[PDB]
């Protein structure tokens, strides 16, 4: 209700900061203001200046606009700022929204990294399968984000962190006696299982909690848990975070009431009405480049490419098919007058993004009457619900305790053993960027010819 | 003598005769008052209460009407628990017990329909589902072995679990020998209603344990679940308010015989012209469905089978809009709403005491296979289900694996792609058709929700 | 080849004995000669006289022919013979065929008892399920029959005898030290498993042999074996044995070469061309009475009623449906001039009876190539044999030993888990009583509306 | 360089060039003699024998003919194992090894067809079936790692079992380190051809055991069976007698390139005009089938797929009436029967190195699932087989249960009612059609027996 009004000012101020921030740099012309590289630049110089590191001036690579007339080009700058100047400049304009502002931006960077980086190597060190990456969302986010940052973390990310802890704790066992890292550890386990939906997944992590002395036996349980999160996906916060270069243009777009939703339409409309432009290295198909940016903003890296393609009306391609590199231009290649292009993929349609990093619906109808007791004697089909009884046998009635790994494993087999059923989210329809309040459902479909997995290979 | 229809007849008639003199005592005489089921309900409460360990009374209804239409007002009179019992036993005679048990069975059947016992299921540790196996959990122990008839599998498993629990907290009843055999009779009553060998075996293990260890409660829970797959035997009977039984002489004849499991009751229901008090927001149609289900104990029965016989579409307890038949003091007003219960039977089928599921059970117990003599081709006659009786049920064996047997039983029945039929060959007959001389081939309404208490979908 | 010629004289002589035997009794008129009761009578007086019992004169109930003109009637006699007179009289006419003769008759009595008696009570003492009766064939046959008698014994019969032994051996353990009953016991185990076809059934009984000290653990194995013999039936000898009253008429039928087969056509033709007549008690439908007799002669008690009905062209009914009592008329009811009737069920068709008390054919094709190894790359069904691999996993490769009860149990489940397949004996066709040498196959079918099990109930 | 077709070309041509000078040495010059595959077989024996550790020779055939028709007579000449080897290496050059290995691979492929190895399978403890996994068990170790290519799963499991057995009877080869790593390379070669995770895992357990206990042989046997369900990778190549390779220059051209796995070999087979000596009771047709199967290593291949490509009906080894291509001394006569091998290809498909079964294996190894962002309906993209790779195959786990994993794998594939397809989308092309520009949609001959060595039915 009034929360949107709160979030609105939060993002607007971030934009204001970007404006005055670029003004310091001496970058004015809109070609520079809208460049997402310049955004990332001040976003680095900011986050760095607001965090103790260990001179004492943080710089970054910026891009100016060289005319040459004809077409347009950009050149690398790399100026420097002063941490304290930036630190005060930020808090002044930000005010009480200072903290949530930094957390926002960081959630953006993490959502962009999930897209622009395959973390499978990091997945091998704690190692689970190089797959399961879909559960590894938000593994690059700093500890600073706190409870708000852990909200975007995938089930696999927490499992990785937990395992990491349990391992270092076996070497130096004084970590359990710390009470500081001890609570941090216990909270990881309490964070996970908050995201976990399925009871069998809760039971497991619960068992992991029940052990006062962590050991390899727990790592086995967590690994088996991480894998079950692919069949039954945990709840990860999915939010729209855009470079502050766009937030800066909120006033200049000029048509608004006062309110904003990063979980909803407000951000959707803002993305389209914006005019982001990015730098391009060698190769770098502008169309694919735009795809990365879209997925970034929407943290759609692990989302179904089919669902995206339906909303944007354009074809999304797996990372393999996509020809282009990351948004950050490495020092190795930086030249004068390198090309740039808008991010061209807009939303023909839209849907509210909801919590729930994943959802499996059509779940067995239960807790109600699951069967019938015949009274009249007459021939009849014998109504019964199969998927429901496999729920009882598999899940934890009250008593006797149980064998967890078994039920958690059985829950996975029983999931794949029913016909073929992919229906979830049912009842939810896609809408149109012109439609607010969702008065007109779009009934058509999602494309079945496109590969589902962005990182899918082989 | 299979003339019992005659005896059962005298049983319901005397009940109705009592209802009449009870109403007359209350000072309410008219068809609108008599046919009103609330007055019947009230009279039944004053009865059951007066026959059980100063003076009591229920809330009755008198008929006050705008010139065009009829309305009712709450009364709540009272009389002595003695005159009530004496008046009852006098007129009732040797059928007094059978009468109380009958009426009592009715209240339970209605109760299962009107109320959601999914709560009490949790209290005993059982799942929220399985409610279909929970039939007759509100019925007093007064009904005795005749009452347990309407008791479902879950109900007994529940009664056992709660006892085993009370035995752990407090020992001292084994040695008691009263509640000890009382506990065992529950296990014997169970397995009587259990069809599948695995189940009758799983209860055996529980019986064979002198001390109720963890292995017992562990089994009972698995047994509870299995009863939702292979359904136990719950006696199903047609019970109507004595206000209807009072009109039997006025409705004329019957055959002079009456059967609550047969066609006699089927006709009596349709012939009857019952009226129920309507509360606020009560849909007469939906309300009439509850009365239908309450009379036939149709609660856990398939709604499709019900939608057929009645020729109308039965709604789930969720979509169904109405409240219980009893009027809470919180809402009671002068001259409130009332309506006739409009749902009747187009067709009828016998009331089954079984859970029958898919036929061909027990394996036949006779010769299960053939040992060839002549050499020539032929399709190997064998009974596949008859062996699962011998393997699961142990004669000289134990194996301790009984749990795994039940599990494998359910899972295998789960394996069949789509398979089921119940009472195959049993046909429905028009309410005008008795003697079952003209079966009708109509099938049922595949578009209608199956379970009355089904939800979450 | 020449064996038939040997069996021919064997049966003929038995008939000759019956003739001269009845002559002693003073029973001449054909109405008496053809009576199967009179046959049974001298068959009792014979078997009794040829076996040491412990006065010293064996009698029996016989039936004379009272005229009354009009219709015909029979009356009970009960004369007596002398064992030694009968004993010498038999060996004289019998000669070298003496022994095989007694064994034959005994195989007949046992085949009639299987039909006319439900042994389920005897099945409960050793007790297995009251079903399994189909494997209990030939449980009434005396020890005298030896190896020839044990040939008609069902798998259940041996299992019963074995269990009986193991039990009495646990009470008095000196039975193992006897070396007499010890070999008798060991031979029971070696007899069984000779009848057993399936390897899993051999493995089990083998394990039972491997135990020097018999115990309850073995009884469990044998019980589980007995039950598996219903799914996979052992091999029991099925022979045609007729009352010697009919054998006596072999010369009087008058059309023969010299040879006979109780396993084949010769006996088939003899049954039909005969004219047996039996006594009838109260009730006793003559049609059903004939059915018992037919089944008796052919030891068809456990055979499929459908298969019988096809050959005889008449409807066979389960014992429950059949209205009539046993052939033996108890002392309690014996009167003067009680009714009699022919046994009227003949063979419209015939088939050679073969060993194999039971057969399950269509067995998984194996020991040959069970699968394919692709060379060319092209789309194709992927030919494979499912029922064959369940054979390997279930049965005993060489090494490691194994868990027998498991494989023996799995073999049963795997048998019922394949579609529905009842085809066995395939390729074998029924023939006609006029056809010898089987030159003309009968192609039509067996009736599917008739109950299969004679003793089937509930 | 994927120009290798050029190299392989020079390899077979030189082989043929050797066959020519070998025949010339034998003094037999004519097309009837040259095209005769028996003379090719003989020359190959004198070669393989001369290249392996005084003088040797095979039984050759000279052409003697009635004026109307052609006949052949046995010869059996001999020369020095030295001149043979020198003559061979001179003309063969750097391809000498590849040449010997090629010819050697041929003999094995033919061997699998002509002979029943179901015996040797018993000697190693394996089932009589699984013969389809026994491919290339007669091939010498001389062929090295290139030879193991044609070796089947069972063949390796057999080689392992026999070693483990010889290690038990006699220790002393672990410490040997020669036959020790030689044993291990068999386990590594295995699991390379194994597709399913459960299998590659089951062999891992065997490798991880320093001492070959009972757990090993126990697994290998289970592994052997599993290869009849999920078929390992056996390299399939087209090998023809050098007598055909000698006509390559006369047949003209080719492209100047040659590939034994490709179309080049397909054409060469049909272009070739091979003749085989016929023994008594030999059906020319049936005999021609053996030659076809021997060349394409079609032995364990589906006969239906074979019946299609050739446009003729392939009979099983049972119904098929004929004997091996080699003439035993017991039956050899002057001027005996001979016939052209008449079975050709109407269509052709590439030679696959796989066992492919049903596609969609390995799970993809990439992103296996989707984590939703927008709220809206969509069919839950997930890879069911990709998880069975993670569950069965353990990264940080062991569980010791690997045996149960294989079992459950097979049983689940057994569960599907009727399901299979191989190389779905792969089409057969006319022998006139190269470049695969015109796929044909014809299906295959469902009335024909599947397995060549199938029996008992």
């Amino acid at each position: 209700t009034e929360i949107k009004k709160s979030v609105y000012n939060m993002v607007v101020k971030l934009g204001e900061f970007y404006n005055q921030m670029m003004v310091k740099a001496g970058l004015n012309d809109d070609m520079e203001r809208n460049l997402i590289q310049n955004a990332h630049a001040v976003e680095r110089i900011l986050l760095a200046a607001t965090d103790d590191k260990k001179h004492n001036k943080t710089g970054g690579t910026f891009y100016k606009m060289v005319r040459d007339d004809k077409t347009i080009y950009f050149s690398p700058i790399r100026i420097t700022f002063l941490k304290e100047e930036v630190k005060t400049m930020y808090k002044t304009t930000m005010g009480s929204d200072g903290f949530s502002g930094l957390n926002h931006i960081m959630i953006g960077h993490s959502q962009m990294n999930d897209v622009c980086f395959q973390r499978s190597k990091a997945l091998k060190r704690v190692g689970l399968d190089p797959s399961l990456i879909s559960t590894f969302a938000g593994s690059t986010i700093p500890r600073r984000s706190g409870a708000t940052g852990v909200a975007i973390k995938g089930g696999g990310t927490l499992v990785a962190e937990a395992i990491r802890f349990i391992g270092r704790a076996m070497a130096d066992r004084g970590l359990l006696r710390d009470i500081k890292a001890k609570t941090a550890y216990e909270k990881i386990l309490l964070n996970l299982k908050n995201k976990c939906s399925a009871p069998q997944q809760k039971a497991l992590v619960d068992q992991v909690i029940g052990s006062r002395n962590p050991g390899i036996a727990d790592i086995e349980d967590l690994t088996l848990l991480a894998r079950s999160m692919v069949v039954v996906r945990p709840s990860v916060a999915s939010k729209v975070v855009l470079p502050i270069s766009i937030y800066a243009k909120i006033p200049q777009l000029g048509f608004n009431v006062e309110e904003y939703s990063m979980v909803g339409y407000e951000a959707m409309a803002l993305y389209n009405m914006a005019t982001p432009v990015s730098i391009l290295r060698m190769g770098d198909d502008a169309k694919d480049k735009s795809q990365l940016f879209f997925m970034s903003c929407f943290g759609a890296a692990y989302e179904d490419l089919r669902v995206l393609s339906a909303l944007t009306g354009t074809e999304f391609k797996p990372r393999s098919a996509l020809k282009c590199k990351g948004f950050h231009v490495p020092a190795k290649e930086q030249v004068e007058g390198m090309g740039a292009a808008l991010m061209s993929i807009k939303l023909q349609f839209w849907a509210p993004m909801t919590r729930s990093g994943g959802n499996e619906v059509g779940g067995d109808g239960g807790s109600g009457q699951i069967s019938c007791s015949p009274v009249f004697a007459v021939e009849r089909p014998i109504a019964l619900s199969k998927q429901a009884v496999r729920r009882m046998l598999s899940m934890n009635i009250e008593g006797r305790d149980a064998d967890v790994k078994g039920n958690l494993l059985k829950m996975m087999n029983d999931s794949m053993a029913k016909k073929t059923s992919g229906n979830a989210f049912i009842g939810k329809k896609m809408f149109q960027i012109s439609d607010k309040n969702k008065t007109n459902p779009v009934e058509i479909q999602i494309k079945q010819t496109i590969p589902n997995f962005f990182f899918g290979r082989d």
